[PDB]
């Protein structure tokens, strides 16, 4: 059985009201036209609660939404969905800033992930797609093109074990095809990889100027 | 216009004896059955001399030429021919020390350049044919097999310049076919060379 205690106008629930629904869990906040709209926070059920602004009873502009685990977003909705500028922390202790778009990640965004690794760059459909740069917690460091979470095109990649910084094509996250690396000494190597195994040398030159 | 001033046996010079030839230069030394044989010296007209053992009437055992240039070989000859051990020095300073065989260079011998370069190992008609060590001024350094003084076969180079060192098969005194090249790094590269340029990598390591 549900509930209310609030403010009527017309025919509808408007201005301040709380209400139980049929289901555990309850909203307290602003009401217009018998809808969810203005400042307001809901309990769910599930032990997630959303304090933030209402629209057409639906999350619309500047909320927080903490989960029954660590999982927090704070940020913009647009009719219950995650959009525009937003921050998420994962569970993990993972952080991703930046823009959202229909409940995914697209746009600019910097994701500092708990184990030191970080990416800032172009996200599109929840993934890293077009330019962008992930430092690795190891010291290893990417910057160039992205395609669906992978290194993918002219990239430069380099190897904080033996430094020999790479610039060249990059397919399905590993080195393809016509590129250039640099060792630690000056030693410089132009050729074609195959699947991340160097196949040909083109040129061998050494120049440490 | 010839003449001799010596002792006569038979009917044949015999013992010491000095001789002026029909063109200018003269010998004096020993004499057996009218021929130069034994210790004497032959003052050429274009100015070499010789000074050592004769037989039958040519150059035979250690003998000394010093030549109208600077050139001198100290060593044996066989029948006017530099023949055995020897030490030749050349007018360029450069010095070979070691076996001759027929007025050429065969078996074993070293070869010090004025430039500061020097190769030790096999020879075989007067060139680097066989093991051997060249040690390059420069700091550079090869070891392995020689043919007709190149670089041929199974062969160690390392390059002072980058500090590399290459093992593998040599062609034309260049590096061609299957080898390994590690750098002072410790990165080492397997694979195949042409000429002297990297074709194809089988392996690329680090350490």
């Amino acid at each position: 059985m549900e509930k209310y205690e609030g403010d009527w106008v017309n025919g509808k629930m408007h201005g301040h009201g709380k209400y139980i629904y049929s289901d555990g869990g309850v909203y307290e906040g602003d009401w217009i036209d018998g809808k969810m709209h203005g400042k307001g926070t809901y309990v769910f059920p599930n032990g997630n609660v959303y304090e933030g602004e209402w629209a057409h009873d639906m999350k619309d502009g500047y909320g927080v939404l903490t989960y029954q685990n660590g999982e927090k977003y704070e940020g913009y909705w647009k009719q219950d969905k995650v959009h525009g500028k937003g921050t998420l922390t994962y569970t993990r202790g993972d952080k991703y800033i930046g823009d959202w778009m229909d409940a995914k990640k697209d746009g600019e965004g910097e994701l500092i992930y708990a184990n030191g690794d970080r990416f800032k760059g172009q996200w599109a459909d929840d993934r890293a797609n077009g330019f962008g740069v992930f430092t690795y917690a190891n010291g290893n460091r990417y910057e160039g093109e992205w395609t669906d979470d992978k290194r993918h095109g002219r990239g430069v990649f380099y190897c904080a074990e033996d430094g020999s910084a790479y610039e060249g094509e990059f397919v399905g996250g590993r080195k393809e095809g016509n590129g250039i690396l640099r060792l630690a000494t000056g030693h410089q190597l132009e050729g074609t990889w195959s699947g991340g195994q160097l196949v040909r040398v083109t040129s061998f030159v050494f120049a440490q100027d």
